[PDB]
């Protein structure tokens, strides 16, 4: 996250960092069982990690569980980033608490200018690269479709959107990749791709998690 502010320990209780020897993406707890995440996080040996702040040290509120299964959405494409969605089933369920909790689905999409809290570990600089040890936050309302198409000509499909600011400044970042963009309490997001971090007409584009929900919610029901 660039141009950010430090989130506070668990005050995202939904947030997971992905691990495999090191934190490499974001993810959204959605039940005891399973995380949301990008489809461009994809890999072998996941380990999840719940109730975290600092990713590098043991606080006391961590619950780390292997991955059991991952499932990347059928139509996702990695060239275009179409579909850039996946779900990871936990080896066994989380203990919920007001530091680890899920985060509801979307019951219809989100409108432009809707405000919404994008979280994560990713590189804090627009030039250089900087990682944080603790989670970052931000406030970005959602933009519009003609906004997002006109910044990034011919790569925004209906299962994309932007937010974040016009002006540059403030943006997800690398790493921050698969975690959430929630909005009045849904997760409306998932961190997916951009030009750059926080470059002017250049804001970061986001899977449009309510156009999975069906998905999300019959998979589940199945595995
Ligand atoms: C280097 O840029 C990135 O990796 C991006 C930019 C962001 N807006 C989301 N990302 C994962
Ligand atoms: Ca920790």
């Amino acid at each position: 996250i660039v141009g950010g502010y430090t989130c506070g320990a668990n005050t995202v209780p939904y947030q997971v960092s992905l691990n495999s020897g090191y934190h490499f993406c974001g993810g959204s707890l959605i039940n005891s069982q399973w995380v949301v995440s990008a489809a461009h996080c994809y890999k072998s040996g996941i380990q999840v990690r719940l109730g975290e702040d600092n990713i590098n040290v043991v606080e006391g509120n961590e619950q780390f569980i292997s991955a059991s299964k991952s499932i990347v959405h059928p139509s996702y494409n990695s060239n275009t980033l179409n579909n850039d969605i996946m779900l990871i089933k936990l080896k066994s369920a989380a203990s919920l608490n007001s530091r680890v909790a899920s985060i509801s689905l979307p019951t219809s999409c989100a409108s432009a200018g809707t405000q919404c809290l994008i979280s994560g570990w990713g590189n804090t600089k627009s030039s250089g690269t900087s990682y944080p040890d603790v989670l970052k936050c931000l406030k970005a309302p959602i933009l519009s479709d003609s906004s997002c198409k006109s910044a990034y000509p011919g790569q925004i499909t209906s299962n994309m959107f932007c937010a974040g600011y016009l002006e540059g400044g403030k943006d997800s970042c690398q790493g921050d990749s698969g975690g959430p963009v929630v909005c009045s309490g849904k997760l409306q997001g998932i961190v997916s791709w951009g030009s750059g971090c926080a470059q002017k007409n250049k804001p970061g584009v986001y899977t449009k998690v309510c156009n999975y929900v069906s998905w999300i919610k019959q998979t589940i029901a199945s595995n």
